[PDB]
C-alpha cells in the first residue's frame, strides 16, 4: 500500500508542531519541507527525528551540488532520506547516495521542474531507487493540472524501476487518478495542513488509499 | 568594467563563516550567504550578515526550486539583496521571485547548476531575468572536470543575450586568463579564499589580477 506522507512547509518549528501535534501518529513519513529547511536549517530535522523516532524523516533539502557535503549534514541530523533536485549534476546525486549508504539512508531525486528522460536512465545505471514526481506549486497555481501525460511519465518511471512518489497539491478527489500503478508514496501538505480537521484529512487519505489499492 | 569579487561562505555555522568575513568583508565586494550556510543555520544567516555588512551586497543561495514567492519573501524580508533560482524551476517560480524581488529592490540570480537548455535561457530572458551564474559543479571538479573551450562559449552567448554572468566553481588565480576578453560581471570565489593560509592576501591577488586582465 502506498505510504502517506506529510509535507511541513512551514517557516518556523512552533508552526511546524501546530500540525505535528495533531497528524503525527497518522502518518507514515514526516517531511520537512524544503520551505522549513531554509527557515530553521537543519535543526529541523535533528529536532523532529528526536520527537517522532519510529517515523520516517525526510529533509527535502533538494540538494543541487556538493552531494556529499550537504547530504552528510542531514543524515549527521538523524535525517533517514534527503532529496536531490533534477538537474544536479549526476556526481552530486553518486555523491549523496554513497554517504546515504553510511547511515543506512536513502536518495531521492525531486523531478520538480525540468528534467529528461536520458537523465532517468543515468539515475537508475547510478543507482538511485526514488524519484518524487511534483505538479510545481508555482504551476499548479498558474493553471496547471493533472492530466494524462503525468499519469504516462509515472507509469514510465515505474516501469523502470523507480519506487515513486507522486505530490504536487493533492486532494481526496485526486488520488482516483492513479488507480493501477504502485504508487510508493502519496505526499499531502496544504491538503492536511490546512483542512477544518486534520486527523479526519489524514485518516482520509489513508481510507482512500486502503480502499483503492 | 572590472569584474567584482564576491566570497562565497559555504560554511556550516555562523561562526565558521565569520572567522573569513572579519578578515575579508571590506577585501571584497559582494558577501553570500553559500546554500550550505542556509541549510545548516536558517534564513537568519542573511539576516545576521546585512546587519554587520549593510554596506555590502548581501546575496542568499538559495537555490529556489519551486514556491518561488513564498522562498524569495523570506529572504527578502531577511534584507537579502540577491537571490539565486535553480535554473530547473518552473518558469512560474523564477517569475514570482523575481516579483518579489521588485517589492524590495533585489533582483534574481539563474543559477546555472547542472542541467539546462538554451530554450530555458530563452525564457528567462523573457521572462525579464538580466542575472545567471554559469557554475562548474563542485562534484564535477572533483570528478575530475576542468574548464574548457565548451564553457567558454556558453558564457559568451550567454552574455550576448544580454544577461549579466557570474562564473564561479573552484576558481584559482591560474584560471582567471581563461576568460580574458569577455564581459564578466562578478567572480566567485570560496575555498580558494576561505582556506587558504592567508585570506586577505588571496583575496587581494585576486583583486591584483582582475585588474590585470581586465584593467
Ligand atoms: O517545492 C516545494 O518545496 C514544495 O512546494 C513541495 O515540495 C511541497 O512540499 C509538496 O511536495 C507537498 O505540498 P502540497 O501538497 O501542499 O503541494
Ligand atoms: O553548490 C553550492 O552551493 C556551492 O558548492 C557553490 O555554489 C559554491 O558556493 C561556489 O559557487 C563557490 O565556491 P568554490 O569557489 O569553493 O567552488
Ligand atoms: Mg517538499
Ligand atoms: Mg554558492
Amino acid at each position: 500500500l502506498p505510504m502517506l506522507q506529510v509535507a511541513l512547509d512551514n517557516q518556523t518549528m512552533d508552526s511546524a508542531y501546530e500540525t505535528t501535534r495533531l497528524i503525527a501518529e497518522e502518518v507514515d513519513i514526516i517531511e520537512v519541507g524544503t520551505i522549513l529547511c531554509v527557515g530553521e536549517g537543519v535543526r529541523a530535522v535533528r529536532d523532529l527525528k528526536a520527537l517522532y523516532p519510529h517515523k520516517i524523516v525526510l529533509a527535502d533539502a533538494k540538494i543541487a551540488d556538493a552531494g556529499k557535503i550537504l547530504s552528510r549534514m542531514c543524515f549527521e541530523a538523524n535525517a533517514d532520506w534527503v532529496t536531490v533536485i533534477c538537474c544536479a549534476d549526476i556526481n552530486t546525486a553518486k555523491g549523496a547516495l554513497d554517504v546515504a549508504k553510511e547511515f543506512n539512508g536513502d536518495v531521492q531525486i525531486e523531478l520538480t521542474g525540468y528534467w529528461t528522460w536520458e537523465q532517468a536512465q543515468q539515475w537508475r545505471d547510478a543507482g538511485i531507487g526514488q524519484v518524487v514526481y511534483h505538479r510545481s506549486r508555482d504551476a499548479q497555481a498558474a493553471g496547471v493540472a493533472w492530466g494524462e501525460a503525468d499519469i504516462t511519465a509515472i507509469k514510465r518511471l515505474s516501469d523502470m524501476g523507480f519506487k515513486v512518489t507522486v505530490t504536487g497539491g493533492l486532494a481526496l478527489e485526486d488520488l482516483p487518478l492513479f488507480k493501477g500503478i504502485p504508487i510508493h508514496v502519496f505526499i499531502a501538505g496544504r491538503s492536511i495542513r490546512d483542512a477544518a480537521s486534520p486527523v479526519e484529512a489524514a485518516r482520509q487519505f489513508k481510507r482512500s488509499i486502503a480502499e483503492l489499492w
